[PDB]
């Protein structure tokens, strides 16, 4: 049985299909680092269920930046929270797509621990136009997991 990758345009087997469509979004991250990173979440981790909370999730925190872009309260995503450790942080290319859409990994001092705690942050430059998060957010909900197409090889 044979497919056509759509990332490639490559002839591949049923077995060789995540190999080499895995391949490709990983190098798809030097054209376009959101879309590689979206195609990731959906195609690498099996269990969608997971993946459709944990983008539902994202879309959350980045609508709480868009209804308050002026709070600081609502630039910093914490990476230890109850829900992103059970929706986020268990699925693929969910860090790459945050880092992707202009958020930077750093240490912050928690409000009730001495440890510094992980949050994605942010920047200045991404938050003075909500409208490319918006598109981000958009471009991730609306997404599906990457399979090749099955090649019917027409033959007499």
């Amino acid at each position: 049985v044979y497919f056509t990758c759509p990332l490639t345009g490559a002839t591949l087997r049923k077995d060789q299909r995540d190999a080499c469509i895995k391949e490709a979004i990983l190098l798809h991250f030097s054209t376009d680092p959101v879309a590689a990173s979206i195609m990731k979440i959906y195609t690498f981790n099996k269990d969608q269920d997971r993946v459709k909370l944990g983008v539902d999730t994202i879309a959350k925190y980045l609508d709480n930046i868009h209804l308050h872009p002026e709070e600081e309260k609502y630039r910093k995503i914490k990476l230890q929270n109850k829900v992103f450790q059970e929706r986020i942080n268990c699925l693929e290319g969910t860090h790459e797509f945050f880092e992707a859409i202009g958020f930077q990994k750093v240490l912050l001092p928690a409000q009730d621990q001495e440890d510094p705690e992980e949050f994605y942050v942010l920047s200045e430059t991404t938050l003075a136009q909500p409208q490319s998060l918006e598109r981000h957010k958009e471009q991730l909900l609306a997404a599906e997991p990457v399979r090749a197409k099955l090649d019917r090889q027409r033959r007499v």
